């Protein structure tokens, strides 16, 4: 679990979004596993605006942060679940690292701010949904 709070927005994995998230829906994209809902309280997370390929993510299944090198956002394949049919997923970045289902939502950050959130895992790889292109989160 986990979310990014920036301005009056809350960014979560679309597969983990709550009823309250869907009732205050701003935008969602099933192909990116992202959902953004509106909030009443002001958020203070800073979103990175960069092409960094190194950063640190939080891994709840180890209560630890790990430094990683990660790929550029791209279209990658993902197997089925109670949540999605087998399909690709866009704006996804992979890194070599530990992840488990409950790890989705963990933040990946670089020196510039928040880069994205854990969205996929398996086979010793972890995948992050990128949020750096969502320029409207800041306005
Ligand atoms: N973005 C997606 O389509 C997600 C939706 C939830 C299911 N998906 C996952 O990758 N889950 C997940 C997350 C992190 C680590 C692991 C897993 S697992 O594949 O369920 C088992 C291996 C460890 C795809
Ligand atoms: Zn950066």
């Amino acid at each position: 679990s986990g979310a990014i709070y920036v301005g009056n927005y809350r960014v979560v994995n679309r597969h983990l979004a709550t009823h309250n998230d869907w009732a205050n829906l701003v935008w969602e994209d099933s192909s990116r596993d992202l959902l953004v809902s509106s909030t009443t309280a002001q958020g203070c997370d800073t979103i990175a605006r960069c092409d960094c390929q190194t950063g640190v993510y939080y891994c709840s299944s180890r209560r630890k942060h790990y430094p990683v090198s990660f790929s550029k956002p791209s279209l990658i394949f993902v197997e089925a679940s109670e949540y999605y049919p087998a399909r690709y997923q866009s704006h996804l970045m992979l890194a070599v690292g530990h992840s488990e289902p409950g790890d989705c939502g963990g933040i990946l950050r670089c020196q510039h701010g928040v880069v994205g959130i854990v969205s996929t895992g398996g086979n010793g790889l972890v995948g992050f949904a990128d949020v750096r292109d969502l320029l409207w989160l800041d306005e």
